[PDB]
């Protein structure tokens, strides 16, 4: 095969920011290089953590600049989207000070105006924290059809002027046209293996080599409504929470893909649990188990029973444990909504409890 390398360059956008991270590597500084994504992201399906693409990208800025000090960040989550992304942006991420920041939702986002709304919600916030890293936009592809959210992402790309880097239109062209086969690169067609993974930091440290071998623009108002970019979870250190039956899960988090902690479990009918959600906008995470069965909530927003929303802990699909997070109100009144959690179903066989993981209000930052 041949990749056409200059195909990944989906938004070159303003280098600025980057160029000036590689002329503090030149002065030999020390620079945090994070990765904010999906199951890529976090190293699925590489046999080793070091034979991933972020460690791969993480490598190439070692070598390229033997007298910086690089910290390699690594803040992926397999199975979860922009929207976790922008509500646990300042702990997984902002908290330690990143100077380049890949984002990487591209195949777990649906191309929807609901993610085009989040991911501008999660980007504004990244560009504009405090250490005003720079940012690269990373496009995976879905290799049994073509498919991504790269429609919508691309918008975002655009009116920020973010490079943006796409194996839509590199690696997947070589695919469909026979001259990869997919199980050279991905066991699955989602999930790049080692080879797959090499292949992904190629497109990008391609265009990373391009920028180096070569003062910002003005800060937009939002595309969207951009109602998100404030996004605030309430997990069991909150108060205002009020258990009924939910008891808070006090165990050890090991790191974040320990992803079910710092919640609340439950395990019989009408165990409850209230809180205090600002914003206009209410999501709700929680376990969808691969062991079964397993217990069935519901959410009631604002006492309005009648309309609760079904969370079933009893998963349809059979790769994995998921944390789910359905959106629950969107562009309601911004305000102090109440959230109430229910068991609705239980069985005497119940493989595991219900998992509540968070609950996030979120509304808009003002842009000025
Ligand atoms: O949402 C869009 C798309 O998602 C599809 O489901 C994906 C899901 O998005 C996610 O990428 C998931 O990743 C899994 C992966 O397949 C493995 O199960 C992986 O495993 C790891 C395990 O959890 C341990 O950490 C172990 O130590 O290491 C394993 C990796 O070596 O866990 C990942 C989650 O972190 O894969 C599924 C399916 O591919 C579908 O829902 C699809 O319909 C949809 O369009």
């Amino acid at each position: 095969y041949q990749i056409k390398y200059e195909n990944g360059i989906a938004n070159r956008g303003c280098l600025y920011r980057l160029k000036k991270v590689m002329d503090r590597a030149k002065a030999g500084e020390a620079l945090n290089i994070a990765f904010l994504g999906g199951s890529i992201t976090q190293g699925s399906l590489s046999s080793k953590p070091e034979l991933c693409y972020a460690y791969h990208v993480y490598e190439w800025w070692k070598k390229t600049f033997p007298q910086a000090d690089f910290t390699y960040i690594n803040a992926g989550i397999g199975g979860t989207t922009s929207q976790f992304g922008v509500a646990r942006a300042e702990a997984d991420l902002l908290s330690k000070e990143p100077d380049f920041v890949i984002i990487e939702f591209s195949v777990n986002d649906d191309s929807t105006e609901h993610f085009m709304e989040t991911y501008e919600g999660l980007v504004r916030k990244v560009y504009t924290s405090k250490t005003k890293p720079a940012v690269l936009l990373v496009h995976n592809v879905f290799y049994n059809n073509g498919a991504n959210a790269q429609l919508m992402h691309g918008r975002i790309a655009r009116h920020y002027n973010l490079p943006a880097v796409s194996m839509q239109s590199t690696i997947y062209p070589e695919v469909v046209a026979g001259r990869i086969e997919n199980r050279e690169i991905t066991p699955d067609d989602l999930h790049p293996n080692d080879a797959g993974h090499a292949l992904v930091a190629s497109v990008i440290t391609y265009f990373l080599d391009k920028v180096k071998t070569e003062s910002e623009p003005d800060y937009p108002a939002p595309l969207t409504k951009n109602t998100y970019e404030k996004s605030i979870r309430h997990q069991n250190s909150d108060e205002n929470v009020v258990c009924h039956g939910f008891v808070a899960d006090t165990s050890a988090q090991r790191d974040i893909t320990d992803c079910f902690k710092h919640g609340w479990t439950a395990s019989k009918k009408g165990d409850s649990i209230t809180l205090d959600v600002e914003g206009c906008n209410i999501s709700v995470q929680y376990r969808k188990s691969v062991k079964l069965p397993a217990p069935v909530a519901e959410i009631i927003v604002d006492g309005d029973a009648e309309h609760a929303v079904r969370l079933d802990a009893n998963f349809d699909e059979t790769w994995g444990d998921k944390l789910e997070l359905d959106t629950i109100l969107e562009h309601g009144e911004n305000k102090v909504h109440k959230v109430e959690v229910r068991l609705t179903e239980t069985h005497e066989n119940d493989a595991v409890p219900f998992y509540l993981v968070s609950v996030i209000g979120s509304s808009e930052k003002a842009h000025h």
